[PDB]
This record gives structure tokens, sequence and C-alpha cells, in this order.
């Protein structure tokens, strides 16, 4: 009857996490000046160095040195004894316009409305009822950890913790009619970055204790849960000096964990002509609806698109079997409530505002506000 | 009774890709003189740019400049015409030893046979009868099409196409009982860089003529069947001089294309201890298995680790109610028949070998050789 | 009676001269968006990079990405097969604000005027009447012969010449009453890059007939002249990608080629209010005066700054003995005509104007125009 | 009767200093295991950079990271409130082979003895018999002045010095036939990076007293000798975060303090048959032999060379005035005593021993031991 099903998250001061962050902190930077900015910005993170690479063409007056440093200041990461500091770190910038090409490609001479796609490519939606939050549980917990870790860094409770962190949760579900119910947490993870000056025993009770029992349910936990604290031993350290960060390399912590499938497309450092965004985020908003809607209990959406074409090639919604209505019928639903042109999304998700700093850590999804977790009423 | 599905791949000069390449390049280079290098090296392209960042510990004598330029030489991108070029490229090298507290907790004084994990994650495993490399069609298609784009390219029969493509596919499928079946290639998409001097029209035809009917069976393309060919119209600007190119940022392409799942990790610059690959390939081998070796038409296999941790957390097999034995005996099929801590699986599919650099383009998974396309066969 | 000198000077193409023509062309770029920028910007050049350090505080907003390409379109270095290109080259942009600490120290709060300076310093400044330029022969057949090339190379002459050269010339001279006359030419050296196809005669037979003998006058030319003429033998491999290449390291080129002296100080990337530049063309400008304005044939003057302070700390004038008066009486005479507090100079020689890209090749002195050639009349 | 003369230096973590202290770092560390190394290797330094560009080729496995990380560890940047720290601070490594054609030129086929020139260039040597280490005052005890700061900061005295300094001195002297002798202290500037809870006051005081008193003989400091001790107010933002770094930035300090006359060629991150170094050295150690020898008070020393050829193509000495014998006949002592080939230099002044790092700071003449400061006896 029961299955495992193991999900990731990282802090904030995980390298990836830090160039997703940097990328949204140059985002919302431009935006904030000019709404209508393109922007393909990827960072790298490594011992003392920032990095920028991409295409940027806005009319927005940007200090990348300042965007970059603040955010790494945010971060946590401001002492040298850290691994890593926003005073004293490189920052390099080797960013460019977009290839005019591209340009005439996707977005010259047509209404807003009618936008072209900015590239091809395929991405996923997905929902599920196991949760509030619509999300899977394993993916929901992980960025609850991470989340805890930050909160009890910040607040002074354990100012051993550093920035750099990685939990992972192992749940064990059972099938009930195509959905699925979480019952045990089978295996927790946590390694967090520290403090030469604490010892082993004195984190993992902390991280059993003030972690893991304020963030998991009781009602998931018993005797049998197995934790891996610290699994490692040492973790003193981390951040980019511990292991190279790239923009886009956690694109499954952003999103559902193992659960549903991706189109293979990154998030962070792209404006909402990118559809590896703009659509990834509809497609979610869409998945979220039907399942709140009261037509399925989990439920899977493919789009793809073509770069230059506004519409999508392909629309696909696999329900799992937990829907009285048909296959053909939910994308009727679908096509009679949504405009899956990129140009129309915007309107809809107000993607112009400089909000994506924010979802660059803890998910894109199953998130407080944000527009796309906000579910559309459904007329069918 | 049919849903569509879409899935891309990428040529060896799109930039990421390009990366990818790069990154199994510097990994192979070690290997051929220290088996058991330990290597985490990440590349970034961008115009007139490669650079290394991550985390080496060998004995290897490496000239990167020279390992870097070779494979980028391989690629095609030789003249500043084209956009970019090995002979007159920077090369920047930030790369350092892996973290020593990661080393302790990894592979320091253990039998190579019960190693630990690398790092923490979760990797997923996939196979489908619908094909005879035991992969999703959409899939399979993407990358043939961009490998005969190369086939022409270095022939002569098209000397204007350039090293940076893409391609995407859609297909109609069917549901047969669990399994898939593939119906009619609803929509194809190709996007590939080339030489100013050629007009339009003559790439289009091209495409169509000596590149697509020449890799889609003809019982799959019809009437109906959409073409989208060169869409954006100019594609003079590619490689990294168009986009910015990162390592790891084409791991769907890498593996199933949105089909079943995956578990957020990178393939290339990695050695065998990171389990992002030796695990996944794992999956793949034995998801592979149970399809070949009789018990399931399409199945998806999910593993998880803990860094410092041998065994793995969690073992999970979905079979897509395509298999008369249950989900508990599968599990038990593959216990007895595989050993899925890293140091194992390693011997098996002599991983130890300088063979990762055909594996950064065209798949990891559907082809040729590779040990872990080759099935084992079971015994229960 | 006779002793040698000689002096050396280098090509548009030169990896140093590039940084230091690309580090006026980032000056000029403010300079004429904001009159009172604080620019202390660094180019380093290696194979396929161009690479931007230091500080900046301004109100223009600047194109690197442009402003550096164009300098380099401009230098002739536009192919893959020339060893450099502007359109596929990187351009790494690590620039910062001023020190805010140099800031508060240097300029805010104060008339223009007394203006203190921005750095501590030595500065030299020397003229001779060997020259109707003022300078020394060696020097000035040195910058000529490297022109030449610049003007055969882009008119068609010899299409074979490529960007990066570097000339040296050696003269004969005999001591007249502490003044110096040229005799003969002992030594010319040449060697320039070349396309791979031209033979080493042909050069030879070249730049002996149409680049020597066009540019030295047949007076100071005999049959026991020395030619050492592409010494080397091959030079195809040339600019950035021979040789690193670093802004200031050609400041005995871009001065007096080893006559008088020289504080230390570079040129290129600085705006007015580093003295480094503008007590180093004050000198100048009052050594060519004392010439021309008949008190001495040769003359040496220092001066010295202290960082914050307006007025030098130190005035010396060295005459080698060439002049009726005093060494108190020219000190005196200086005094009465000249205000070499930094932020005088600016007004008298017009500092802020964009102009400094044309300095940063073929000599900061002995030149057609720029307000520091043109001598003032003195009162006495 | 009197003529002021001024003079400058910097200390160890000056960020030009740096540079040519890493560039050293790496040319010792090469020499250590390759005596013959090939070495251009240039260091460039800015806000939590290290960068080396250049062309190396040798026998030597180097780890570029541990070598810089230890220069930059011995020069006291070991904290993100120091403004820079070795330990997670990035490095750059863009280092390629030496070019071929160069290769050819200078050193492939030929009796180490008979090794053409590295490059092209001119050199110059100078000695003075105004102080005991041949030099002059004006420099010596600028330099002095940096070194005791570097003393009191290392052993604990001033524990708020930081490493970056500038220290410039400037000396009233009198002409003695053609000699030069040194009569006052006119002004001494010192600004030197400190930690922000110093005062002002408290620093200016201790460097009259602890550092000034304790360098300048009491002869040469009187009631009318002028101080500028942190002439800005405020330096706590020091070295490569205050200001770019370039390595070959500082050959005026490195030398002789605009005394005699400078070629135009830096030292640091070059091998023996770099000539800007060899021949330095030997002109330097020409000179020094000629003034202890009795021939003369103050002497200048020219030579030159074509890249390829041998012997040098010029040599000159200026005696100022202060010889009895003929400028044809220290030419001819010179000549029986000297042989200026940079191969046969090499063999007289052991120019392989890796002890190039010791150079880097505080002059490379007027110095302890160097071979080059131990003057051959000449035959006559
Ligand atoms: C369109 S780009 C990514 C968008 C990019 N970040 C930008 O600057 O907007 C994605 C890939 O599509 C391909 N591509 C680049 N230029 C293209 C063009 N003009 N038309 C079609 N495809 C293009 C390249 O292989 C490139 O790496
Ligand atoms: C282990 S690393 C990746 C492996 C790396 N490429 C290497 O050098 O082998 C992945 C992440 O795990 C975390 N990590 C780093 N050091 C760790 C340690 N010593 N123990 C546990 N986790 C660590 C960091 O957040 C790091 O980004
Ligand atoms: C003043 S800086 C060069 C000017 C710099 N290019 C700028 O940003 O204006 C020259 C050297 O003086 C020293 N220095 C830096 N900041 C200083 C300050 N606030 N006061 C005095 N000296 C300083 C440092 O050693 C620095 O390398
Ligand atoms: C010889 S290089 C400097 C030596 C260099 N650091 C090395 O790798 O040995 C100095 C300059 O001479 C010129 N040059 C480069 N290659 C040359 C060659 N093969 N023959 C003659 N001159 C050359 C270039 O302009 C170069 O910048
Ligand atoms: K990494
Ligand atoms: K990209
Ligand atoms: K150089
Ligand atoms: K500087
Ligand atoms: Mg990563
Ligand atoms: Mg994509
Ligand atoms: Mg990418
Ligand atoms: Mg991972
Ligand atoms: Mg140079
Ligand atoms: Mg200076
Ligand atoms: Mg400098
Ligand atoms: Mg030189």
């Amino acid at each position: 009857g029961t299955f495992l099903f193991t999900s990731e998250s990282v802090g904030e001061g995980h390298p990836d996490k830090i160039c997703d962050q940097i990328s949204d902190a140059v985002l919302d930077a431009h935006l904030q000046q000019d709404p209508d900015a393109k922007v393909a910005c990827e960072t790298v993170a490594k011992t003392g160095m920032i990095l920028l690479a991409g295409e940027i063409t806005s009319r927005a007056a940007v200090d990348y040195q300042k965007v970059v440093r603040e955010a790494v200041k945010h971060i946590g990461y401001d002492d040298s004894s850290k691994g890593f500091d926003y005073k004293t770190c490189n920052v390099l910038v080797a960013l460019e316009q977009q290839s005019g090409d591209i340009a005439q490609g996707v977005h010259l001479d047509r209404n807003e409305e009618d936008i072209g796609a900015g590239d091809q490519g395929l991405m996923f939606g997905y929902a599920t009822d196991e949760t509030e939050e619509c999300m899977p549980l394993t993916i929901v917990l992980a960025h609850k950890l991470n989340a805890k870790l930050a909160e009890l860094r910040r607040n002074g409770t354990l100012p051993w913790l550093r920035p750099d962190s990685k939990t992972q949760v192992t749940v064990q579900y059972m099938q009930d009619r195509g959905a699925v119910l979480p019952i045990r947490v089978h295996t927790i993870v946590i390694s967090v970055q520290h403090d030469e000056e604490v010892c082993l025993d004195e984190m993992r009770d902390a991280l059993k204790e003030k972690v893991i029992k304020a963030v998991v349910p009781a009602k998931y936990l018993d005797e049998d849960t197995i934790y891996h604290l610290q699994p490692s031993g040492r973790f003193v350290i981390g951040g980019p000096q511990g292991d190279a960060g790239l923009t886009g390399r956690k694109i499954i912590v952003d999103t559902y964990g193992g659960w549903g499938a991706h189109g293979g497309g990154a998030f962070s450092g792209k404006d909402y002509t990118k559809v590896d965004r703009s659509a990834a985020y509809a497609a979610r908003w869409v998945a979220k609806s039907l399942v709140k809607g009261g037509l399925c209990r989990r439920v899977l959406v493919q789009v793809s698109y073509a770069i230059g074409v506004s519409h999508p090639l392909s629309i696909s919604i696999f329900h799992y079997g937990t829907s009285q209505k048909s296959e053909r019928e939910l994308l009727e639903i679908v096509k009679k409530n949504f405009d899956l042109r990129p140009g129309v999304i915007v309107r809809d998700l107000d993607l112009k505002k400089p909000i994506y700093q924010r979802t660059a850590a803890y998910g894109h999804f199953g998130r407080d506000s944000f527009p796309w977790e906000v579910p559309k009423k459904l007329k069918y």
C-alpha cells in the first residue's frame, strides 16, 4: 500500500541559491526603474568571487556592485571567518545587450498582448491536495526546515549556524485512488555550516529539538524516524568557498522536489518574456486552480513554446485518475479560462513587479502570496 | 484516448552544452592520469570567455588551457565569424582543492566498496518500451535531429550550419494500459545558428528535407504535422556570444525530456563519488533492466542519499500499472540484484574510465554503448 | 666626444598600449558626460580578455562593452586570424566607486582652484633643443617608425602588417656645452606582427625601404647604420595573445625614452586630480617653455605632491649647465609664471576635455597640439 | 648651491607591490622545481581578486592557489576587517605557454652562454657615493620608513598599522663637483592604512616618534623639517579594495626614485632571459663597481638589447664629471670586465636561484645581499 518519496531543499547561503538570489536582485533592480526590461543574468559564485554573465537591455541605471553586495549582505555572508564577505569579495560583470537577432524574433513590433515567446521550451505545473499549500509534503517540510534555520540564525538563538545549509526529507505515503496521503516521516537529513567552536553533539541535539520538532507536525514523527544530522561531521567551510555556485542549479528545489515533472528551464535571472519563468508560474497557477476549484486531487500540466510564437505549441493535463471529468474536458476548461500567451500571463500575474528576489529561496511555489499561488475561480 | 507531449534537445554548440562538454573534457583528462580523481568542475561560457570554477583533488598534471581549447575545437567553434574561437578566447581557471571538510566526510579511511555518498540528493531512473532505446520518442527524436545537424555540418552538406542549435519535438500518444504508444509527430521545432549569407527559405527547405525527413520515420509524419523551422528568422549570433552558458543547465535534455522525474542533480563535471551522476546512471541501469527483463513496459525508480552515508536512505519503484508483480516485489528484485552504494556502482558500470565527454551531448541515456545502457539479467 | 643613446616605442596594437588606449577610451567616455569625473581605470589584456579594474565616481552612464570594443575596433584587432577581435572577446568589468576615504581627503568641500592632490608622487618634465618637437630624437624617431607602420597598415600598402609592433632607435650624439647634438643613427630595431603568408626577406626590405627611409632623415643614416628588422624571424602571434598587457607599463615610451627622469606615475586611466598625469603634463609645459622661451637648451624639472595638499612639496629645475641664469632664478621665473596646484593646472591646460585617448599611443609629448605642448610666454 | 629632490616608496601591502610580490612568488615557485623556467606572470589586485595573466613554459607543477594565498598571508592581509584576506579571496589564473614564435627567436638551439635577449629594451644602472648602500638617500630613507612600519606592525608595537602604506622623502642637497651631498630632510610624507578605532593624533605622534626619529639620522632632521603624516586624515580602506593593483607599476620605487634614468622595463614576474630584469641588475652591478672600485662618485650606465640578439646594441657610461678618466675609457674598463650577454650574466649573478620574492618590496637595489649589490673588483 505504501511507498517512500524523498525531496531536498537548501538554505539562502547555499552557493547555488546565492546565485539564484543575486540574479533576481539584479532582475528586481532593473524592473524597479524599467518595467519592460529584458534580463538574462546568470551569477556564478566561488571563493571571493561573484560573476555576472548574460544579456540585459534596459533603460535602468544599475550599480551591479551595490546590488550584489547588498544581496550578499542580506544572506548573512559578512565576515571572512564565515568563508565569504560582501564587503571585500570580487564582483565581475560580464554583461552585454540582448542578441539583436533574439530581439527581433521575440519582441520588436507587436501588441504587448501578442508577444512571442522569448525562447523554445517545455514547462510543467503541479498541485496536490496532500497539503494546505497544495504541494508535496516532502518539499514543503524541506523548505520549512531551512526556513527555521534562517530564523534561528538571524534572531540569535543559534548564532553558530552559518548561512549554508541543506535539508532532505523522505515521507512514507499511501496511494488513495490516484491521490497521495502522507503517513510518516521516514528519514530527515540536515547538514548546516557552523562556527569552528561548537561541537557536533550540541548541534545534533539543537537540530532535533529546536528545528525538526518545531517544524514537523509530531503526527508525522515517531520512534522509527531516522535522523541524519550533520552526517559529514564537520561543515565549517561553506558557501562559495566550499562549493562553486551557479544560477539555475537548484531548479528541482525551486519547484516540486521530484514530484510531477520539470521542463529543464531555470527561473532566476529572467524577466517575463522568458517563458521558462512566465509559463511555469502559469502552469502552477492552472494546476492549483483545478485542485482548489474541485476538479482533481492531484494534477500535472505541461505546456511548450516556440521562440517567436505567442500561443503554445501543446498543452497537456494529467490528473492521475483523481477526476470524474475526462482529459479532453479539463483541457477545454483550462482553454476557456486561461491565456497562456506570455504577454497575457504577465497582466494576470503582475509579473513586471520587482518581487523576484523573494522567489529565489524556499521555493517559487506553495508560498504565502505571489500571484500564481492565488487560484482563479473556474467557469465550466 | 490521446494526449500531446513535448521534449527538447540542443546541439554541441549550445552555450550550456559547451560547458557540459568542457566540464567532462576536464573530468576525462584527470581520470586519464588519476583514476580516483575527485572532480567538481563547473564551466561558464560567455563571449570570448570560458571560466572554470570548482574543486579538484588529483595527482594528474592537466593543461586546462589545452583541455578546454581542444574541447572547443572539437565543437566547431574555430573562427571569429562563427561568434566564438578556441584559438583566441579567454580561459579563466578558478579551481581549488576539494573542501577538506567534505574530504573527511565522504572518502578518507574506508574500503572503496563501502564509500559514503559525495553529497545528499535524490536521483531518478526511467525506461519505456515505446522505443528500441527504451526512451521517450519525443526526446530520442530531439537528439537525433541535433545529431543529424552535426553530421551535415561536419561533412560539408550544409556548411552554413553553425554549432549552436535547439530542436523540440511534440508527439501525440495514446494510453495503452499504463504504458504509452507514440502515434504521430504533432509539432517539430528547429532553430540552428547560420552564416549571414544564406536566406531563410533555403534553410527551412533543407531542414524539412535533409534533417527531419532523414531523421523522423515517415510513419510518424503526415500533412497535419506543424513545422517551426528557424521560427525567429535570424540566428547568426550564436553560442556563448548570443547567450551565457552554464554547466548543468540542460539536465532535462540530459535525461528524459520531461518524462518520469528528476532529482535536481547535474551530471557533467563530476567523478563517480558524486551520486548526482553515479546513482542516476544506476537508476537508469535498473529501470532499463526491469523493462528489458520483462517485468514492466514503463517504470520509474527513485533513490536518495545522505552525504557520508553509503547505502541509500530510500528506494522507490513506480511501474505505472504495467506490471503483473506488486510494488514491494520489484523493490525486492532490485534489492536482490543491485548494490546502490556508490563504491559498488563504480565497479559494475566501470565509472573510472574517462568516457564522460561522450555523455555531455545528445543525452546520457538511450545511447549506443555506455555501461548503464546495457541491461543486467535478473534473477527473481 | 660622442656617446650612444637608445630609446624604444611601441605600436597601437602592443598589448600594454592597448590597455593604455582602452583606459583613456573609458576616461574620455566619462568626461564626455561628466566633466568632473573621478577616474582610475586600469585595463588588462590577455588572449580573448579585456578586464577593467579600478575606481570610478561619475554621473555619466557608460556602456563599457561599447567603449572597449570600439577602442579595440579602432586599433585594428578585428579578426581571429589577427590573434584578437573586438567582436568576440571577453570584457570583464571589475569597477567600483572611488574610496570614500580618498574622496574626503582629496576633493570634498574646497574651491576647485585650491583642490588637494589626488595622491602623493613625484613627476618630471624635460625638453631639449635637439629637435623641433623639443624632444629627444631617439624617442621621436621611435614613435614615427611605429606611426608609419600604422599608416601603411590602414591604407593598404602593406596589408600584411598587423597591429602589434615595437621599434627601437639608438643615436650617436655629441656633447655641446651641456646640450646634446644628434649625429648619426647607430642601430634601428623594428619587430612587427605579420600575416603567416609573407616571407621574412619581403618584410625586411619593406621596413628598410618603406618605413625607415621614409621616416629617418637620410642625414642621420649611412653605410655603418645597423638594422635589426624582425630580429626574431617570426611574429604571427601578437597582441594580447602573445604577451599579457597592462595599463601603465609603457610609461618611459610615454615620456622621454630614458632621457631626463621619471617619477613612477602612469598617465592613462586618470582624470586631472591624479597628479601623476596633471603635474607631469605641467612639468613638460614648464620645461618646453624655458627652452622655447630662450633660457636653456636642455632642462629637467621635478615636482612632488602630498595626497590632500594642493601646493607641491618641492620644485627642482636642472638646466645641465646650458643656461646663463642661475638655478634659484629659473625656480623664481617658474614660480612667477605657473600655478602647479592641480586645480589651476586643469584650467590652463583644459584637462577636462575628453582628448586623452589621443595621448595613449606615440607619446604624450612632442606632439602636434595638446595644450601642454604649446609653450607659455615668460615674464622675467 | 642647493636643490631639493624627492623620492617615494610603498609598503608590502600597497596594491601594486602585492602584485609585484605575488608575481615573484609565482616565479620563485617554478625556479624551485625547474631552474630554466620561462616566466612572464603578471598579477592584478582588486577587491577580493588576485588575477594572474601571462606566459609560463616550465616542467614544474605549481599550485598557483597555494602560491598566491601564502604570498598574501605573508603580507599580513588575513581578515575581512583589514579589507583583504588570503583565505577567502578569489584567485583567477589566465596563464598560457610562452608564444612559440618568441620561443624560437630567444632560446631554442644555442649554448646557454650565447642566449639571445628575451625582448628588445633599454635598461639603466646607477650608483652614488652619497650613501653606504651606494644609493640616493631620498629613496633609501623612503624604503626604511616603510620597513620600520612593517617591523612595528608584525611585532605588535602598533597593531593598528595595516599592510598598505606609502612614504615620501625630500632631501636638500648640494652639488660637490658633479657628485651630490645630502644636507637636510626638507619634507617627509607618510600615509599608512589603519584600524578604524585609532585617532589621527595618536598615529601622527607615533609616526613622528616611533618611525621617523627611529629611521632618519637626527643630523638630517631639524626644526624646519615639514611632516605630512596621514595627510588625507583617514585611511581605513586600503590595499586592493582602495586602489586596483598591477604588477610592474612601482618600477621607480624599485630602482632609484627619480635619480639617474629608467628604461621602461618591469622586474617582477620575469626569469633571467627577460633582460628588463637581467640587464638592469647587471647595469646596477657595473655602476656600483665603478664607484666602489674608485673611478667615480656618481655614475649612470645605459644598455640596450634586441630580441633574439645576445650582445647589447649599445652601452653608455655617464659619470657626471666625477671621474679623472675619460668616457671612452670607462666603456673600455666595463668591456674588459663584464659580459652583458644575458646568458653570462645569469652565471655571474646566480639568477636561477629562487630569491626573487625578496626583491619585490623595499627596492631591488642598495640591499643587504643579492648578487648584484656585491661589487666586482676591477682590472684596468
Ligand atoms: C534564446 S536563448 C536564451 C535567451 C537569452 N537569455 C536572451 O538573451 O534573451 C536560448 C538559446 O536559443 C538559441 N538562440 C540564440 N539566439 C537565437 C535566435 N536569434 N533565434 C533562435 N534561437 C536562438 C541559442 O542556442 C541560445 O542559447
Ligand atoms: C557537498 S557539496 C558539493 C560537492 C562539491 N562539488 C565537492 O567539492 O565535492 C554540496 C553542498 O553541500 C554542502 N556542504 C558543503 N560542505 C559540506 C560538508 N563538509 N558537510 C556537509 N555538507 C556540506 C554545501 O552547501 C555544498 O554547496
Ligand atoms: C590614492 S591611491 C590611488 C588613487 C586611486 N586610483 C583612486 O581611487 O583615486 C594610491 C595609494 O595611496 C594609498 N591610499 C589609499 N587610500 C588612501 C587614503 N585614504 N589616504 C592616503 N593614502 C591612501 C594606497 O596605498 C593606494 O594604493
Ligand atoms: C616579447 S614580448 C614579452 C615577452 C613575453 N613576456 C614572453 O612571453 O616571453 C614583448 C613584446 O614584443 C612583441 N613580440 C611578441 N612576440 C614577438 C616575436 N615573436 N618576435 C618579436 N617581437 C615580439 C610583442 O609586441 C610583445 O608584446
Ligand atoms: K557546484
Ligand atoms: K543562459
Ligand atoms: K607583459
Ligand atoms: K591603481
Ligand atoms: Mg551547484
Ligand atoms: Mg530553456
Ligand atoms: Mg543556459
Ligand atoms: Mg545535488
Ligand atoms: Mg607589458
Ligand atoms: Mg603614483
Ligand atoms: Mg597602481
Ligand atoms: Mg620592456
